[PDB]
């Protein structure tokens, strides 16, 4: 999901 680049890991 783009909660994975939420904080960019």
């Amino acid at each position: 999901s783009v909660a994975g680049r939420a904080q960019g890991m």
